[PDB]
């Protein structure tokens, strides 16, 4: 029993974990096989920030102008190259800690495992959402571009976020590991504002599953509603649209419980439309939406990998 | 800028976690040098569980009754034997992954990271906090017994916590890796409650400190206050009593924010007697009290490992 926010073991991808430094920036690198992935903005001088040319600003540099370390040993750079917003450094020797991966880019409101690193080592881990917007609520300092963003299946590492930058209003923006933005970002120092941060509603009403799974209960009514009916009071509300294909995605969660989907939406309409009442859910006071139906159903049935 | 619940990297305590078999029972060990340390009701069977006799059962069991598995690896079990309410196995090989590491009992409101385990497989991991009361409200599913908690400093893990029971309640229950619970709690299937769960003062006021350095700073009022006035107040809420030594704990907050801590205990008077009023504070909507001022420091500092 319990339900907590769980990352994914990070012992794969601590193994990837290098530090980057070129000229008189350093932050964290990804290597796999015998390519080094960071942000290209590793090139920059305090100079350049505002509005940087970044092709122009590699004409100036050579394979040997980048300094990769992993622990204390460093590996020779034989190639670079850049690809969208990430640099691509050859290196002459293959990771041999390199696990089973592949590089994917997520949609909005999927979950996925960060972790921190500064200076080409680890400090933490912690379980993100990729908002509506774009953005991720994540926690992050000077040093931490670079770091990765992963969800494991059993053997094989996804990744699918690295870390470039925190916009002025402190969340955070990055890519896919294919270099492009999540969402309209751009890597320069720039008034960059995040748009509407709608709620995620399918990862709701999952999170309202597992409470039932977990015995809390109260807050299931006696009534039911449509999906236009629904959709109409999460308009207002600022929740996402829900369609069947959400529902379907529910149907698992639907399935153990007993409980219908259009039900559970009933549910979360009068919690929307009359608050909690100073009582809790899963031990918050406020609606969670940053754990997918997959989450909970690895969390409640003990998935491993 | 940001704030999340951050576990440690979980690497160096993934490869100690091994699955132990005794008769029908599977549950996790971990292997550190030649030694596996477990549950001891491994041994149990089911109609021992209401009131084992663990060093009667005990006398059945030689050596080779003990599967040991690292993988697809067994180890050769050359001994066994019983520290408290753990079992000691003593392995042939020593394991090539061991990290630096210590065993600690840690005090209550002290925190942890969990690699949650089934199978000697790792599922995920979170941090915990120990509750005054000595249990852990953590995330475990049947199987989790053995699973580890445990601190990082730098290379060198400190295991505090082995998980061993789940109360009728839904909250956790284990032991130090000497064997010892944490708490009045006895591993069989007895009828235990857990005493008054209250708050961790220090760490609430820890995360009000992590607010004000993330900019939240809506809370901050215009009274100070003494320590037995605030005391007075913390007990009408069953938070635990403040002490100086947790002033002087605090003190490198106090420092960095320009906040005395007996202010910050007016700000904390105010939202425990008005409540929070519909906001939140570093995203929460209610008062946090799982981050000590250490992991607060760490996160907002960028300590690595
Ligand atoms: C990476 C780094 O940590 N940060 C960073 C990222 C990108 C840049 C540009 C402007 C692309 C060269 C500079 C610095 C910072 C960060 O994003 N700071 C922003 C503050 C607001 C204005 C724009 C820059 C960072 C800080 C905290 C969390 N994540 C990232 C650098 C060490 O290479
Ligand atoms: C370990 C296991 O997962 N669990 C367990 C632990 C201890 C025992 C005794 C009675 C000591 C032999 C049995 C089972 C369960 C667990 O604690 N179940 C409790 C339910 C309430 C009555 C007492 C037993 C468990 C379940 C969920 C989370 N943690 C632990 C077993 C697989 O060896």
């Amino acid at each position: 029993s319990g339900f907590r926010k769980m990352a994914f073991p990070s012992g794969k991808v601590e193994g990837c974990m290098v530090q980057v430094t070129c000229g008189t920036t350093t932050l964290n690198g990804l290597w796999l096989d015998d390519v080094v992935y960071c942000p290209r903005h590793v090139i920059c001088t305090s100079e350049d920030m505002l509005n940087p040319n970044y092709e122009d600003l590699l004409i100036r540099k050579s394979n040997h102008n980048f300094l990769v370390q992993a622990g204390n040993v460093q590996l020779r750079v034989i190639g670079h190259s850049m690809q969208n917003c990430v640099l691509k450094l050859k290196v002459d020797t293959a990771n041999p800690k390199t696990p089973k991966y592949k590089f994917v880019r997520i949609q909005p409101g999927q979950t996925f495992s960060v972790l921190a690193c500064y200076n080409g080592s680890p400090s933490g881990v912690y379980q993100c959402a990729m908002r509506p917007n774009f953005t991720i609520k994540g926690s992050f300092l000077n040093g931490s571009c670079g770091s990765v963003g992963f969800n494991i299946d059993y053997d094989c590492v996804s990744f699918c976020y690295m870390h470039h930058m925190e916009l002025p209003t402190g969340v955070h923006a990055g890519t896919d590991l294919e270099g492009n933005f999540y969402g309209p970002f751009v890597d320069r120092q720039t008034a960059q504002a995040a748009g509407t941060d709608t709620t995620i509603t399918v990862n709701v009403l999952a999170w309202l599953y597992a409470a039932v799974i977990n015995g809390d209960r109260w807050f299931l009514n006696r009534f039911t509603t449509t999906l236009n009916d629904f959709n109409l009071v999460a308009m207002k509300y600022n929740y996402e649209p829900l369609t069947q294909d959400h529902v379907d995605i529910l149907g698992p969660l639907s399935a153990q419980t007993g409980i219908a989907v259009l039900d559970m939406c009933a549910s979360l309409k009068e919690l929307l439309q009359n608050g909690m009442n100073g009582r809790t859910i899963l031990g918050s006071a406020l609606l969670e939406d940053e754990f997918t139906p997959f989450d909970v159903v690895r969390q409640c049935s003990g998935v491993t990998f």
